[PDB]
């Protein structure tokens, strides 16, 4: 393990948290991908369902150079 | 420059890696969800919720380069 988790109820809202280490006063731009609010970079998944269960990974490019930053996030649906 | 993929639900869908990549070299495989033929991705029983964005990447063995294209799902339906 060592990724960490959330858990949400079916039919409910969540709002993703990006766990890249990022640095602060740096404009990065975000994407999100699958693996097969007042946070900065999350990802918001509304009306969750069971399908949505799995890990997730956001990453951070920087806009100068080529340099990105990205970490792992594991979601849970709980209903039906 | 990006390909779409339009399936009937309930119908299998092999998922084309788009990535221009090289015949006759061994890359190992990674897909991703936007938010035999080698390198396909295979999805079964396809539901409406499949619909979306994919990425395939392809990892060259010397692991200092990688090469990846994406691809759209469309899941779609009568009722």
């Amino acid at each position: 393990p060592g990724t960490p988790e959330v858990k949400v109820a079916s039919s409910e809202d969540v709002d993703l948290p990006c766990t890249a280490p990022w640095d602060p006063q740096v404009p990065y731009t975000v994407s999100w991908v699958k693996l097969l609010n007042e946070r900065p970079y999350s990802l918001k998944i509304r009306n969750t369902t069971s399908s949505n269960s799995g890990t997730y990974r956001c990453t951070l490019q920087d806009p100068d150079g080529q340099r990105n930053l990205s970490g792992k996030v594991i979601l849970r649906v709980t209903g039906s």
